[PDB]
């Protein structure tokens, strides 16, 4: 309708180290988003998945430990609105974006697609 939400627009992106940090500093930047994630974190990637209405959460990486709670991959059960990218590579993650903007964070063409995929999809 009318009434809807136009700075509810946030993206938690987390990871072991910060490379993902200044990784979303730059994303915010283009974005104007209020204030998004850096570095993997249980307490705010919990914010991420039970905020239902984040818009957007990564919490790559779960190799070498799969680090990814049940609170990622719970949101990859269901997937709601947001996307994701991990050394797996979304087993099929059902978001309502097109299941194409997600990956691994191997960095050539992660973050960036998730951005570039979607391009708002009013040409
Ligand atoms: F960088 Be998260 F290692 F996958
Ligand atoms: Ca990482």
């Amino acid at each position: 309708g009318s009434h809807m939400t136009e700075r509810r627009l946030r993206v938690l992106v987390v990871e072991d180290e910060s490379m993902i940090a200044m990784l979303i500093e730059d994303t915010l930047c283009e974005l104007g988003h209020e204030v998004a994630a850096t570095a993997s974190r249980m307490q705010e990637a919990l914010d991420i998945a039970r905020k239902g209405q984040f818009d957007i959460a990564i919490i790559d990486v779960n190799l070498d430990g799969e680090p990814s709670y049940p609170v990622a991959d719970i949101l990859a059960e269901r997937n709601v609105p947001f996307i994701f990218a991990t050394g797996y590579g979304s087993k099929g993650l059902d978001t309502r974006y097109s299941n194409i903007p997600l990956l691994t964070k191997p960095f050539l063409d992660s973050e960036l697609e998730a951005v570039l995929v979607q391009i708002s999809k009013e040409v």
